[PDB]
This record gives structure tokens, sequence and C-alpha cells, in this order.
């Protein structure tokens, strides 16, 4: 089957963070601070000649307790961010989840008429680890496990899954025509899935997590900050990097303001940026 | 090392079921109805001279919608049914779940200082399944999964995981002093466990559905209703004979009229059964 | 490439409850009916090159099986294939979906045949035969030996030293157009279905992992099975994306709707004979 | 401690075999033929002061064609080898199977009162093994998978299984008091088995074919012939040695005239040979 | 029926920045700090008598390592050994808790001593070193080998060819009161941590497994480590149980903190020295 | 689309036991024969691609292991691939079957080879050497080292660390038309064979799970091994399966019958060379 996808790249909210954080407790140590972007990533084709499908990896947090737990700046509603590139919250029927963080699957019933696809280990590794925790006495034993993993996020999972909602990806799967998502076992997370999208101008992929920022695929340097394995992250840049020969402009990260040096990119009206990655044959821009 | 402990099995409600649903295929085929209790049982005690527990294996249904699913009569609050037997739902500091069908966990919330014990593979197994059931397109394709199954029950554990109320067992474990769990896996259910309680007077095993009448077990026939393996119930019941013994009185099935006649048993005004499975040390008899 | 015809052709009949084939909740307490027995004999292979008579599965023999049950108007496998123009000398290879007696009992009738059974099967028979003979009694073996020979096993292995029985292991297109497909733990420890591709589109030889059109329609697994209930709904629902919810496509095990549901001839006597496809210019052989 | 158990090794046939079959092809290439004993092993015990158990490890083969498939002679009967310590074929209530090559399964039947012990995987392998060979056209490209191994015996535990009179064991398990079965897969073949055997004079093993002979263990030198792997059976050597404290004497080898050398023997009018390993406490010896 | 005397001892310094070994986010952009790099001598073993000379860990040796890092006051094990009563030649056997070239670089050292390592640790660097190989520049082999010498991939395999290494596969009480545990996918492919059952309670050898004690007490993993997050937070819990949360009877392996809380005392070039427990019948030190 | 040029060259000649390398049963006391140490020349890959030069195994040097057995006729890797028109230094990739000395010891005389081991290969020969060294004396040790050197195990290392050296795990194509197959617990841990696709069919480098073309015509596994009988039957399956029964397109590790099979000429000191295939646009010799 021949597909082809238009990709945009939203910018909904800034986190100013330690570079460490995101770039590796080597070299980033002690650099002092920086703004990241909080991004999700519309698509929109599939098949040529097919349905068409409106499709978001990842669907930001909500305007909520977590605004308080960083020093977050710009949040936007999706209805904002969504329509300065000519679209709704209500168009949107996938929505795919790299990982249960907070801000890659926070806000998804915001979405009413989208399908959430989530890896069977992302929330297994959860419910085990979230229900592990409570041994612990206190709160601040428990406070790297809940760093950016909300347990009604848990609740609101098992709700999905009970209303038909929320379906499990188990390893490898094309779930929709051009998208394939990618098991990356405890790497990031439990559960962690990359995307490779197949477009008529070659493949992209929605990294998520796994690489917060250029550099760390680039350097094949793992963050400081994640929750899987250093090394299974090592063998999914190598992955990755091969998937795009090396292209590292056809990477998304999670959260690297370089991405607008490396795309047509535009700001909105508060400063939080829209890249337009790649546009299908026969698709117009966005610019205003 | 040294465990004891008081068993009292309780009939909450009543079924008339067909008699193949519980005791088999071919041989209680087409052989009419009767009334099956409803039962969960309470375990008083673990270690000689230390903390006494008060535990339920399982912990019945709600007065909800499930009332009208089946052929059910003389329900009553957990008030009234372990008031019998002089206790309360507050006393109550530990659910031991079988499995997840709606009438052995639905009614958890009522003991509001219980935490809940689960297998892992229970709860994995019913969250893949209840997702899958999602792929069919009509609702009377998905009838098989939820005869015994409340979506609810799935929501109501995801939130007492993250309130820290629900634990999980994963395999054979001494959860308390003298009870160990036993995981019994793709049997009944995915995850179905059973319990092996050591007293003074020897074991006693808390079945489940695993086996649902004496019949099950002493005959070697698995139910014409259930959502696992019939071989792996086989050898199931090959482990519980072999705990106890082949003392048969001594395993609690989880639907079996059978089990009032052969434990101490006495009646309450509305008909529930509660039958005196065993006395530890120093307790006198609720007759 | 590939095309074959086929027949499925009953040999016998059975007496049964509805709820052993169609499940213990929606069919308990039906009465009883008539199911036919049946094997499927298909005809063909790759389009230019060897044609191939194969049979899913050879009926069980007029032995002490005819007194087990309630069985009537069996046929020799003589008459029952000379209908279609065979006889039981022409048949090269038999696909045995699950060596219970009435599917493979009367192998040996086919001389020239080889056969082909999950390695699965056969190691999980050969362990429960082993295993109930820890059992003091012989009632408490009844479930394992209800639709099993203990002489099939003896057969099954004087087949392997002669070179006459083939294991298979998982999938395997055995022969052109035919992939074995194995259900671990559906009907039995090694039950496989065959999907058969012809000129027509596919068509499926189900085994016993459906009994009946209405476990598969309504996603309602048998109330009399040795395996997984739930590994079943997982096979119903592979079958059925095969086939495109086209089910006349599937065989069911012991159905009388198939012959409501083909081309269905009948024969001097009750047993019936039905065509499914007929792969361009085989006559079709009804009268 | 609780277990006692007196220990005979009994040759019921003897066999002219060339020397690397049994001691490997290196030492023992192109080094002759020599005379090596077909033994089974008569234990008589249990828990000391109760049920005294009569077990044979392995039974020989009947007199059939194998007897001219190698330079063999000197078989004798069970009646008359058992005869000879004072006991009867039908007061065996165990045979423990080392491995179900021919020559220690084969006769079981003559023991009409005994259960047959064997691995699963024993009886697994050798029924894919002898399934696949079939697919060969000729008889000669069978012969390796058949030098030991008789079709028929296939059959007959079958029908012992199916009778009640074979138990399958799976892995390690103590099936006797004092006695516990040791799976060693894919030594000797793919379900051999050994017995450690727990006596008041401390423990023996029975061997099977793992150990031919001593020089096996000894020299740490797997043998010529065998239908498993070589470097699965140097690391069972290490485990009986190690049971064992490396007295030597203390494992039964399957076919090391080496035997007679190392225990009180006796030989009967024919020659075969009577070893009196071990007597349990209150037991009287059987030489004449 | 077993004892151990036990000393941890400071064979050079680091100064390294604080999110390296406390963690990012609780120690991101917090500065740096000087830490110690020690091994573990303990001696001792079955109380009927046979005594063994254990080394967990080794040092690196003096050479290009400490160039690449803030190291400091670098000394060799017969001066770091002196001190406490034993030459290298002693050590009969050296646990390892890892691969990383400042636990295993100068094993050689000890020409008697047995190395011990885990099959899973040996067998991932062999992997990993190979896959780097891949990389075409060197700067993206650079965290692969931030900790790692594979020059200690040739020693290894020398040590295997002359008798001086043995693999563990799984946990194994290795000697009389040790039992080792493997912790796959923690600090390393093959990580591996030592519970030593001496008569004054538990001791637990952490390794890098925990870098400080704020790792295990505030559960909270470093901001480098080479294997799993969550498989560290699960030893975490499996130490707090052997030692019941008693935190002094874990050594952590490289926090200035342990010398607080454990009688210590400086050493010439200040190197520091701890005793942690001395079996009865066993003469002290300074 | 694969097209390959395939040379077996002897470089030394072996007096054995013929049960060594023929069968415990039906090779028992028949004495010794003379038998070629062979490593083979692989030249070609992707038609209109970049042609590689490989070897499959690489033989062994002349050190100690020229007393441990009865060689005769070593020869130089410079001489032997001299004679048909190459040179080490040509070699970029080098195949090992399994690391027995007669098989990786001389890969240093190759400078520019890289070499591709199966991980189980060398996990296995790291385990075995090291459990090895628990047995006090070193007659039982014997065994374990009869075709095993340790020096092969640091040079192995040191490889790693050089780059030189590259893993297998399973199954892979790791040039155009040349699969590597793993073949776990054959001859050894993590013996592989290599199947190569050439416009005349498929042609397999046995290694030593075939010491002889007797083990897969009378299916039946030699007298030294250091691994799994059954598997090595197993294999013995799969490689018929490929060559269809053309039993002249496998090549044997040890097996003089070879230079009957193929277009084959002899060097001066006696050393076999044989032409077993030329692809499309070859000239012989
Ligand atoms: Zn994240
Ligand atoms: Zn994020
Ligand atoms: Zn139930
Ligand atoms: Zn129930
Ligand atoms: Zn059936
Ligand atoms: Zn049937
Ligand atoms: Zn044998
Ligand atoms: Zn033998
Ligand atoms: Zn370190
Ligand atoms: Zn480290
Ligand atoms: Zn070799
Ligand atoms: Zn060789």
């Amino acid at each position: 089957r021949d597909t082809d996808w238009s990709i945009w790249s939203l910018a909904y909210c800034q986190v100013d963070m330690a570079k460490d954080f995101f770039g590796g407790a080597g070299i980033f140590s002690n650099s002092g601070t920086c703004i990241n972007p909080m991004i999700y990533t519309l698509l929109v084709g599939g098949e040529v000649g097919g349905k068409q499908h409106v499709v978001l990896v990842d669907c930001g947090f909500q305007n909520d307790h977590w605004l308080t737990r960083y020093a977050f700046s710009s949040w936007e509603d999706p209805k904002d961010v969504l329509g300065r590139v000519g679209f709704s919250p209500e168009d949107v029927d996938t929505i795919l989840v790299t990982h249960m963080h907070f801000d890659h699957m926070g806000n998804f019933e915001a979405f009413p008429n989208a399908k959430l696809y989530i890896q069977l280990d992302e929330y297994t590794g959860w419910s085990k680890a979230v229900c592990s925790s409570h041994q612990h006495e206190t709160e601040e034993e428990k406070e790297w496990v809940f760093t950016s993993f909300d347990p009604a996020d848990l609740i609101r999972a098992a709700q999905g899954i009970s209303d038909g909602r929320v379906k499990f990806i188990t390893g490898d799967e094309e779930i929709l025509p051009g998208i394939t998502a990618r098991l990356a076992k405890d790497s990031h997370t439990f559960g962690s899935q990359w995307f490779e999208v197949n477009t008529h101008n070659g493949p992209f992929i929605a990294a998520g997590d796994i690489v917060y920022w250029y550099s760390n695929i680039e350097r094949m340097w793992p963050p400081g900050y994640h929750q899987g394995n250093a090394f299974n992250q090592i063998d999914v840049y190598r992955q990755m990097r091969s998937v795009v020969k090396n292209k590292f402009e056809r990477i998304i990260p999670g959260h690297d303001a370089e991405i607008w040096n490396r795309h047509n990119t535009w700001t909105a009206p508060n400063g939080n940026q829209i890249a337009e990655l790649n546009l299908k044959d026969g698709d117009t821009s966005r610019r205003p």
C-alpha cells in the first residue's frame, strides 16, 4: 500500500529545566538551564485514495496540578494549538501514546472521538510499579517513581479499556497505514514505543522521550533522567538512525528546542512554536 | 511458625442454576436446576501469641444490576452476614481474592480498612481480555466474556492500586502467617488462586471457583462453565487432594449447598447458612 | 496456484445434550439433538501437478465406542467414500485435528495414508494418561477418557515406529494449499485446524475447536472441551479474519447445520454428503 | 540417617566391543577391543525399619534379535541373575530407567509387578527422533538413530503408559525414600537420568550410560559413542564427582569391567559377576 | 559459625558533579564535590578456621585514567593494604561487583587472587564493545567507554586462559558467609552485590548499584549509570530488606558520607579508612 | 541477485584415526588415513556490486600445534592463496565456523579482514575454559583443550577491542548471498555454517559439523565432537534440504574425498586446490 502523511510538531507549553536532565549527566552536568518545548505531533494522511486519518502522537497534559510541579509556561489548550493548523480536537480520531508519562497521555479525554493505543507492557509495568511503590512508608521514598507519572492516568486508562476507547499494542505493529509502532521495552519506560511514519518524502520518526534531544542520538549519550535501561536506549538510537539513514532532522525528539532550528517553523502569539515537518502531495502550508 | 485460625463460611445470597453449569456437561446435563449458595469465608487468627488478623476470602457482589442478571435471592449486606459471627466489615483487614468474577470482588469497597490481594495474572488477563473483546462489532459477540465479569471492577481495581489498597501476588506466597496463596494459572480464570490455611487441626483449603462443587474434585470432572483450562483444573484438584490428604470436607467449594451438610451449620432468618468449619484454641462456638 | 474440491461426509450420528456442544449457559436444559459424525475429503493440490486425496480426520471404528454415548447409523469408510467416487485405498494423507477417538480412531482403515498430528497433541495425551493412573479408582479417571481411547495412544506409537505417523509442530503448509494451524490448549493439548486455499477463496476445517456454528457466531465456547476456553475465543477470531466473516466457509465438527448451508445430497441412509467446493471440472458428484 | 540401601551390581550379559566406543575417540582409537559387562543394579532398602523396597536401576534387554547385532555372550535370565542374591523378578516393585536404549529397558516385562520411572524428555525425545527418521529413503540413513534404540520399545512404553505401569518423572525427584532422580537433559540421550542413593556409608550414584567407564569421569573424557551433548556430560561429571566427594568407586558406570576390581565380587558358573557394593545395616552378605 | 572482619579503604579521590552520583532533578545543577574511590577488604570465613583474604573490587591502576577525571591521591595497593596488615599477594579472592575500570583495572596486582565475576557482566561488555565499533566517529563511542577500559576485556580473557577468573551465574554463596547477588541490568549488564553474614549482623557491599547513601534513602537512581533505573529501585528494596533499613550496613560505591558514619581515620595523603566490623578475636587498627 | 566463485584450498594434511572423523561405530578400529586441512575462498556478492573476497576459516599457524597431531605439508596463506591469484591482504572478511585452533588460529595473518563469530561460540568457550580450571590436574582438562587454544581466546578479545571481530547472533545474511546459520551445540557451542547462493544454485561451507561426506550421506555423526550428536543429525537434514541431496555441493571440513568431486589440481608440495564454482564471467585458474 502507498502511504503519505503531513506532519506538524506543535508546542503547547514550555519547561525551564536543568540541561543534565535531558542531555546527560556527563556532557551537560552543571551547564545551567534552558527552555524546552512540550510537544505533540499531528499526522494527517494514510493510504492515498483511502481514509484520511487525523492522529496525535501524544496529547500533552491538562491545566491541573502538574503546572506547579515544574517550571512550566505558555500552556495552551488543544482547541487553540490545533486550530492554528486548521483542525479541532473533535477531528482527532487516534492518539498514539509513546509512554504513559503525564505530559504525553494526560488530557487525552479532551479528544472525545479518539482511540488510544498503548503498549501492553507500558500499562502493566506501571500497574506493578505503582502497586510496589506503596510498600514505602513515606512519599519521599515514592517521589522518583511519580516524578512524571500521575496515578490518576492509571485510572483513566482502565476507564478507557472498559469503555472500548483504549487499545493495546503488543510489540511491533502497523496500526495505521504507513505508521508502524515499535516497542522499545525498558528503554525510556517499561513499554515506551516509537513510531515509523512512511511518507512520499521518506521516513519520519516520532521518538517520544527515548530521544529527549537530538544530542542524545547524535552523541549516543542517554539522558540524565529516564525510567528504563540506558543501554536499551543505545540500542534504540541505532535502530532509529538506521531507519532514517542518519538524516537526523527526520527524528522528532520529545523536548528539544533545537527542533525549531531544523524545520520550517513559525510561532503563535504567545511564543509556542509550530513546525511543518512534511506535507503530503497536494496539501498546502499553514504559515500565516 | 505456630499458626491457628478459626474458619466460617457464610452465605450472603442464593442462585438457582442449571446443575451442569457448576457440576459439568455430560454427567449433569439436562438435570434441571437447584439452589446454590453465594459464599464468602471468614478467617480469624494468625501466629499464636501474635496479631490476630480478620480476613475474608472473597466478599460477594453488591445489590446492584447483577441481582437481575441471574436468579439470585436473599442477598444480604456484609453488616448482617458478619454480624452473625461477631464481626463487622470494619474489622476485616485483608480480603483474599480468588478471582475477579463480580461475585468474588464486587463489594470490596464495603470493607474500608481491608487490603485487597490479587494475582498479577488475574488483573493483567482481564485487562487484555476486556480490551480484546471491544474488537467485536456487536455486543452479542461480547456476552460470554462478561457473563461473570464487571468492567467496573477493573476500574475499582485500578483505583485501589493507586490508592495503595490493592496488592499484587505473583505466584505462591505466604501472605499471612499460616495462609499461603497458590497461583492456579488459567484454571477457572487467567489468574485464579486458592488458599492453604494451616491450623492446629491440620490444613484447610479455600478453593474459589476452581472447585464449584465437591463433585468437581471427587469425580475429577470440571464444570460446564469456566473461563480457563479444564486440564489445568484437574492438576489443581490433584494438588488440593494432596495438601488435604484426601479429607474432602477440608476443601471449601465456591457454590455448593453440600458444604452445609459436612460441617457444623445453622440457618439465618431468611435462610442463608453459616457453616463453622474450624475453631482455633480458646475460641467458643458461635451457633 | 492451488485449488481443491471439498466434501464433508457423515459416517455416523450422535444424540447428545445440546449444552455439550453449544455452551453451559445458553444451551443448558435445551433437550438433546442429533449431531453428525463427520470427516472431510479434499481432492486436489497444485493446479498442474500431483492430485492429492486427503481426509481431515477419519472417524472411529465400530467397536466398544458404539456402546459409549449413544450412536446410530454407523457406516464403513468403504461406503462413505465410495459415494463420492473414491475408496479408502485412495487416501494418501489423513490430517488429524486432535486425537479424540472419533477423529483418529479408524485410521488403520486407510492403508496408504500418512497420519499428521501435532507433537503437542501426542505429548499432552501421553502425559495425561500417565498422570491419570495416579488416581486409585476408575471413576476418578472417567473425565480424562470421555473422548480418548488408550488403544489409540498405542496405535499412534505403532504408527510412529512404522513411519506412518508424522509430527507437525506449529504452523505448516503440509500439502499444496493446506496450512495446518496449531491451536495449543484449545479443544485439546494440540488441536490443529486447517486453512484450505481454493480458486473460490479460503475454506477452514475447524476440527472440534468449533463444534457448532453457534460457538463461533455467538463467540460462546462449548460446555464440554478439554482445553482453554479463552484460547478458543482467540482462535475463533483468527478463523473469522481468514474467512472475512463468510461463516459458511468454516467446517464445524459436529453440527447438523452444515447440511442446511451447503449443497448436500443424502445417502441411501440418513448420513449426509455435502459438497463445498468443486474446482473447475470436478464434475459435481451430485446425482 | 533415616534411609539405608543395600546395593548389588549384577552382570546379566557380556559384550566384546571396541575401546573407543566406551572410552573416547582420542585416547582409545585403534586400541582394539575388550569384554564389557551388561549390568543392572539391585537396590533393597528405604526408610530404616520401614518398607524394604526391591528396586532395579535398569533391567537389561531381551533374548531377541539384539543378540546378533553386537558381540554378546552369556546372556542370563532375570530369574537366574536375581536368584543368586536371593530375590526373584516378581519381587521387583520399581524399575528406574536411566534411558530408553534397548539394553536398559528392553526386558522390563519380565518383572510383572514393577512400575517403570522414565524421564518425560526421554520419552518425547525418542518419539520425535523415531518419527523424524522415516523421512530418509533408505534404512542405512536411519542406522545411527537405531544403533541402541528399538522402535518396539516405543510401543511397549506406550502400552505400559496405557496400563498404568509407566510413570513420568520431569526433572529432579526423590522417587523412593533416599533415592533422588537427577535429570541430565541431552547427556547420553535426550532424557538420561542418574540416581543418588543415600546409604549410611554415604552416597552412591547409579550413573546409567552417562558414565560408561570409570575413565570417562576420572579423565573427564566423554565416550566416542553417545547420543547427546559431550559438554553436558562434562557438566554432569562435575555434579557427580561433587556428590561422592571424588570417591569414584561410589559411581556405578554402565559398562566397565573395572567395577569388579573395586568392590567385593564373586562370579557365577558362566563368568557373569556379582558386586556387593553396599550392605545396609542389619543386612548379611550374599557371597556364597 | 561465620564471622568476617570488614574494612573499606579509599585508594583515590574524584571531584565530580553531584547529579552524576546523586541523580538528575534532586541534584541537577547542584555543583560538585570530592568523592572516594574504594575497595573493601574482608578477611575471615568459616569460624571453624580457614581464613580467606577477599577484596570486593580492586581499584584502577595509576595510568591514563587519572587524567580522564578529576582524580587525586591515587595510592598503590601495597600502600593501602599495608596500612591494614596485608600484601596484594595475600589476597585469595577478588569479588568484582562490575567490570568498570575503577573496580577491575588493577587485578593483576594481586597475583594469587581468583577473580569472581558474573557471566552476564562479562558477556554484556563483550557484546557492547563489539557493537560500539559500528560507530564511525569516536564521539559516538564516548558514553559506552566512560567507565570501561577495552584493555580490561583483554586482561579478562588473559585471566580466563590463566585460570585466574571464574564466572558466577546467578546467586551463589561464593565463600562461607558471603552470598553473591546477581542484579541483572542494574548499574551494568551483570552487576552484583554481596551479603556478608558476620556475627554482628549483615553487611552489603553494594558496588555501584548504590553510588551514594541517598540513592537508597531517597529511592532515587543516579544521573549516570549503565543499566535499568527501575531495576535499581528493586535492588534498593532487596537491600533495605536484608539490613532492616539500617543504611550504614550498606557500603556505597563513591560516597564520602561513609567516612561520616563508620570509624574512620585519615591516612598520610588523607585517603580514608573505615572499619565496619572486626570479627571477635580480631585486632583493630588505629 | 548474487554470484560467487568458490575454491577450497588445502593448506595442510593430518593423519588421523578414521573413527575420529567418521564415527565410533562404523569406523572403529579402522586404522588411519590422511585428511586435508581446508579453508575456502569466496569472491563475489551482489551482481553489479562491491565484489568481496571472503575466507571461511583461515587455518592455524606453524606453532606448537604442528606437534600435537600428525600434521604434514603446512603452507602459508601467502603461498596457498597465491596459487589462485590473491594474497592475504585482499581478504576483507573471514567467516568463522567455530573457534577450534585449525579454523581461526591464523586469522591475524589477514590484516584487513573482519572476523565474524557466533556470540554463543565466544561465550561458550569463555565459560568452558573457566569451568575447566576447577580441576586440580591438567590431565582432567585435556579433552576440553584437544582442539581449543586459550591463546585464540585472548586473540579474539584483542580483536574485539580493536574492532576487527563482529558477533553474529543466530541466522544472518552478512554479505549478499551468504547466510550464516547458527547450529547451536552441534560441533561446538556456537558452530555456524554458511549458505552461499550462486547462479548455479546453493553451496554450503559446513565447517566441522560435516567432517566427512559420510557423516551426512550415512547420517552418522563423528567419534570426536564437542556438541550434541542429535543436533548434528538435524543440521544434516537442513543441509541436505538446501542442496536437494547434491552432496558434492557441501564442503566438508576434513575429507580428502572432496578432491574427487570437483575440478582439482595440486600444488608442488601436494596440497590440493578445488574449484567448486566460477561465477558468470570468470575464467578457471
Ligand atoms: Zn517521559
Ligand atoms: Zn516527556
Ligand atoms: Zn467464577
Ligand atoms: Zn463464583
Ligand atoms: Zn473432540
Ligand atoms: Zn469430535
Ligand atoms: Zn546407552
Ligand atoms: Zn548401555
Ligand atoms: Zn565506580
Ligand atoms: Zn560503575
Ligand atoms: Zn572442529
Ligand atoms: Zn576442523
